[PDB]
Parts: structure tokens; C-alpha cells; sequence
């Protein structure tokens, strides 16, 4: 029970400066109009990813790759929305958060791998990137506890 000799800071990730910037967006990544709207980017996303099957009409996989692009964006856009509401350093020692980072910028490139302008050769194979998308379902995990 004495763990007294830890746990003495807490949040200490306030601005305190009424920022053009800075406390403009923090505002907005706080008091949930975000985190209840970022929990449910979350929530559609794990059904999109439980939504593909086998032999889909070519029109219902089209329609995956825009959505998929669609919550990319929006977890890319969460990504830098706070580097810039919490700094670059405070936002790279939650370990919740370069997770996030890497899943953004792992799905970021199977957008553009899997696209064109750049051909999937040299004996490398694009197929591992999948995990990417897939492991934003442990996002939800987070609100466990
Ligand atoms: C939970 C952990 C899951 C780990 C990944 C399991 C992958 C299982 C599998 O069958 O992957 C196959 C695939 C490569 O083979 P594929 O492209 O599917 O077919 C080639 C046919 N000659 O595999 C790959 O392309 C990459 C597999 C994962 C690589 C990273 C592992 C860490
Ligand atoms: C968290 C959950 C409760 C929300 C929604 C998830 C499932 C209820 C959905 C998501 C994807 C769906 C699947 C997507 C595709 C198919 C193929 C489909 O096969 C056909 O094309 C034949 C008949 C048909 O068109 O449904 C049969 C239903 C199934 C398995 C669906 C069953 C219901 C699933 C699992
Ligand atoms: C974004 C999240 C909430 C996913 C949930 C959306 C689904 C309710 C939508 C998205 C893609 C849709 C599918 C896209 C393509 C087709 C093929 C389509 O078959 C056709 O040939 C008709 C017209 C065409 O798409 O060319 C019939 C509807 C269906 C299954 C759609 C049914 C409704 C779907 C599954
Ligand atoms: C034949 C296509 C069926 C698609 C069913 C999608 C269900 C989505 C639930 C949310």
C-alpha cells in the first residue's frame, strides 16, 4: 500500500495561456464533444473490419476502401490534433498514444502501398500492413479498466 514513494505528479498537461492555437484546440480535445466522438469512430470502425467476407459484390469492397479511408483520416486527423493541443513531448509518453501513431501511420501506408505510384515488388509483400488496421479494435480495449 505505500506506494506513496511514486504517483506524486498528475496531469500537468494544461497550457495556461489562452493561445491563439494552443488553448483553441486543447478546448476542443477535452471535455467530451471529442472523446465521445472519437469513441464512436471507434465503434463504426470495428464494424467495418468485421464486414468483409468472401466473394462481395466488387461494389461492397468498394465501398470498404472508402470507409477505410474515411476513419483513417479521422484517426490521422485525432493524430495531429494533439501534437499540437498537448506537444510534441507530452503527447510520446502516454504509450497510448504511439500506439495510435503507429497504427495511423501503419494504415496511412497500406492506403498508399495498396494504391498506385508505387508497385509492390522486390520480393517485399505488402500483406503484414494488414495488421494495422486491424489492431485499431484494441483501441477499444482502453476503456476497459
Ligand atoms: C496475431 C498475430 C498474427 C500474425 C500474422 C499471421 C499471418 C498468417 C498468414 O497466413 O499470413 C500469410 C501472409 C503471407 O502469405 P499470403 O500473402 O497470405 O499468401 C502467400 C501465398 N504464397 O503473411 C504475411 O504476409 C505477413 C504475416 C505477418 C508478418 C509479421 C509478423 C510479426
Ligand atoms: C457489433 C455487431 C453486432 C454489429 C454488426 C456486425 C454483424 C451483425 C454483421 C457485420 C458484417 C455482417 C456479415 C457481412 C456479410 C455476410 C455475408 C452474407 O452472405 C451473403 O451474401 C448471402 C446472404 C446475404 O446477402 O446476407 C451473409 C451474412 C454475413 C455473414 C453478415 C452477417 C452479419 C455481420 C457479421
Ligand atoms: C460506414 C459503416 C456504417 C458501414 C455500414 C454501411 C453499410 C450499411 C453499407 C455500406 C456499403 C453498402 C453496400 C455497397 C454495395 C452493395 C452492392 C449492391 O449491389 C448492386 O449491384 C446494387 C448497386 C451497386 O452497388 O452497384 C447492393 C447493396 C450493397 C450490398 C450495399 C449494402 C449496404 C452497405 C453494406
Ligand atoms: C448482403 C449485404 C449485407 C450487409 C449487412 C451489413 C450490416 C451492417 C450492420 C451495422
Amino acid at each position: 500500500i505505500d506506494f506513496a514513494i511514486s504517483a506524486k505528479p498528475l496531469t500537468r498537461y494544461m497550457p495556461q495561456n489562452r493561445h491563439t492555437f494552443q488553448y483553441r484546440v486543447w478546448h476542443f480535445v477535452v471535455s467530451p464533444s471529442f472523446e465521445y466522438t472519437i469513441m464512436a469512430m471507434i465503434a463504426l470502425n470495428t464494424v467495418v473490419l468485421m464486414m468483409k467476407y468472401y466473394s462481395a459484390p466488387c461494389t461492397y469492397e468498394l465501398a470498404l476502401k472508402y470507409l477505410n479511408i474515411a476513419f483513417t483520416m479521422v484517426f490521422s486527423l485525432e493524430c495531429v490534433l494533439k501534437v499540437i493541443a498537448f506537444g510534441f513531448l507530452n503527447y510520446f509518453r502516454d504509450t497510448w498514444n504511439i500506439f495510435d501513431f503507429i497504427t495511423v501511420i501503419g494504415s496511412i501506408t497500406e492506403i498508399i502501398l495498396t494504391d498506385s505510384k508505387l508497385v509492390n515488388t522486390s520480393g517485399f509483400n505488402m500483406s503484414f500492413l494488414k495488421l494495422f488496421r486491424a489492431a485499431r479494435l484494441i483501441k477499444l480495449l482502453r476503456q476497459g479498466y
